[PDB]
């Protein structure tokens, strides 16, 4: 019998979690093991609905839960429990990104260029909640920008909406940084809605560079993770963990990644 | 035990070739929602990987489930055959003896989608292929839906080629990009889907074509990248609540004996319906 692995994640509506997941599953699968996918972003289900449901069935589970990381790592009791972007709590191992990195790097670009009147779209429903909207509004204030804060639900529609009402009592604005890819894509959309030139008028620079970037007009400008490394990362901590090699827990089972700037055609630089 | 959750539940399994295709995500996530909304457990085999088939992906999933929809590749006779009684729904290929099947009228989608074309009267079609030609002296129609196309154009008497690529954006944007130079009159594009499609925009742009004035293009599947696009992509869609909804509730009657497997009724016809948006014109 093989090495089950369950992956929960929370949609596979935003195109992160199904790149995300086939890059665990390819991994996973040259070593011989199996993997269940639970998309749980349905019936009101949570990240501790879908360990439950996974667990009688895997020696492990690799997730992003939304925050569950105590609770779920409880269900499994030994088998190893590996959180993405959220609090390690008691999971046996983490792999988290580095917000303040990418802030830095995402608005160097647009002071690069000069942009005078920078926006941020943040995913939510008057203050950044979340951990890498906090990040660039750290770092806009840090720096002095003359910026604003939009706030939207996390779907390219709801973020166009949100963009178009924004520009029309804003009309100066030329840099708008999207808290993911999927988003941008909704303000690039937005913009020339608008009637305005990217980048001439207006750069974007979203996060996590999904394929679907390279396919827009203009292609998306992003902090993009490289998703091979992400697959490698959560695969080679797992593997470490059943193995013994690392100690659940510990400081060895909490990675840290970068993300790395793409530039494409939404920004000048 | 009155606070818990109550009665042990259906568990359904949904195998898939690949998660890069956002059609497959797309048809995952509407079958999981509705699902979901039954009370049912579902896990989610993408088997893009290892070489693995989907008579594997079945394997692997039969004994945690009761049941499996999915897109096989072509193994949904021997995958019927492992699961037993349990039931299969195999969606866009020869069922054999699978308990049930959701098939597509391409003969119905491929006469929609050309009359469109006509109707704004390109004089140059092509159709873009999913596949290879390495066997052949020139490119010819492979898949089902590509010889419906080929089929109406012929039948019309219409002048047009045949382009063949891997299905990738990049590769179709590749094959597309090298066909424009040799035929540089080409005024509509039909692609074998949304993804292939993307990969034509992006060849017409780097051509300096304008789409739709210089060129038409339109899809299939429905897929949400297509309004995000510039140009928006027109598209011959069916909406995937309507393929989930079709799938799930064929499993409700096969699982609750309504509809005998293997029967006429178990098998249901999709037709696809004309999506315009911005890359074709009237
Ligand atoms: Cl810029
Ligand atoms: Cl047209
Ligand atoms: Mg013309």
């Amino acid at each position: 019998a093989r090495t089950s692995v369950g992956l929960a994640i929370p949609d596979l509506t935003n195109p992160y979690f199904p790149a995300f997941a086939s890059s665990v599953v390819e991994l996973a699968t040259l070593r011989g093991w199996h993997v269940v996918v639970d998309d749980y972003g349905h019936g009101g289900r949570s990240g501790l609905d879908a360990v439950e449901h996974l667990a009688p069935q895997v020696d492990a589970v690799i997730g992003y839960l939304g925050g569950y990381a105590d609770q779920a790592q409880t269900v499994l009791g030994r088998r190893p429990l590996i959180v993405l972007d959220e609090n390690p709590g008691g999971a046996a191992g983490s792999i988290n990104f580095d917000y303040q990195h990418a802030a830095k790097v995402a608005v160097a670009q647009l002071m690069d260029s000069k942009r005078q009147h920078i926006a941020y779209l943040e995913a939510g429903s008057p203050v950044p909640c979340t951990v890498r909207g906090k990040a660039v509004a750290g770092r806009l204030d840090e720096l002095g920008a003359s910026w604003s804060l939009i706030v939207a639900e996390e779907t390219a529609e709801a973020a166009r909406e949100a963009a178009a009402a924004f520009l029309r009592e804003h009309p100066e604005t030329d840099g708008i940084l999207a808290f993911n890819d999927l988003m941008a894509a909704g303000v690039l959309k937005a913009l020339s809605g608008s009637g305005r030139r990217v980048p001439e008028d207006c750069a974007v620079i979203g996060m996590d560079g999904i394929p679907l970037g390279e396919l827009l007009s203009p292609q998306l400008s992003t902090m993009a993770l490289d998703l091979r490394e992400v697959g490698r990362a959560a695969v080679e901590l797992l593997v470490g963990l059943l193995s013994g090699a690392v100690t659940p827990g510990s400081q060895s089972s909490r990675t840290t990644l970068k993300h790395r700037l793409v530039l494409r055609e939404s920004t000048e630089g």
